[PDB]
């Protein structure tokens, strides 16, 4: 575990990373897909060799030795609000079970449901929630990726409104 585990956030590209894994914010097919997804097929695409899993579910492939998490949101184009919630909450909790499985110190985490799969509303604050929901009892040391500068203050608040 990390010795005093922290919250933080960065607005940079998430392939980028330094910490000692990643979540991917998949599709549940495993496809090179668009934005984070993208970004992490060009920077391990070794990992989606078998990468496919269902909605409200996260499965971990190689890199190397370095465990990329492929963990899938709903599309809340085809989810009503309420299935969409309840399956976007239980992604981050599969998302824990691998973190705390895998025993890493640090993890490098997006705001599942976010991008293209938001339906075209604001899910900031719904996300978060559920990612700390899932991460609380985890002693990793997780860093929130995000792209829009009013989105890493917005994340900031959140995090130093706990401590
Ligand atoms: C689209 C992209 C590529 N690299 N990282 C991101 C990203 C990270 C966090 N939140 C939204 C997007
Ligand atoms: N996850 C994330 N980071 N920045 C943004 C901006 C718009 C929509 C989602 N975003
Ligand atoms: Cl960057
Ligand atoms: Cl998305």
């Amino acid at each position: 575990g990390a010795m005093a585990p922290s919250y933080r956030v960065k607005r940079m590209d998430i392939a980028k990373n330094d910490e000692e894994c990643v979540v991917n914010a998949a599709n549940p097919r495993g496809l090179p897909g668009d934005g984070v997804c993208k970004a992490v097929y060009k920077k391990w695409p070794e990992s989606f060799k078998n990468s496919a899993t269902p909605v409200g579910t996260a499965k971990t492939v190689m890199c190397g030795t370095y465990p990329v998490i492929h963990a899938v949101g709903p599309n809340f184009s085809n989810y009503t609000e309420s299935e969409g919630d309840r399956e976007l909450a239980a992604a981050y909790r599969e998302v824990a079970k691998e973190v705390t499985r895998l025993g890493v110190n640090s993890v490098a985490i997006p705001l599942l449901s976010t991008g293209v799969y938001s339906g075209g509303k604001d899910r900031l604050t719904q996300s978060l929630n559920h990612l700390f929901t899932a991460m609380d009892s985890t002693d990793a040391d997780v860093v929130i990726y995000c792209r829009d500068k009013e989105w890493e203050k917005k994340i900031s608040e959140a995090i130093q409104m706990r401590t």
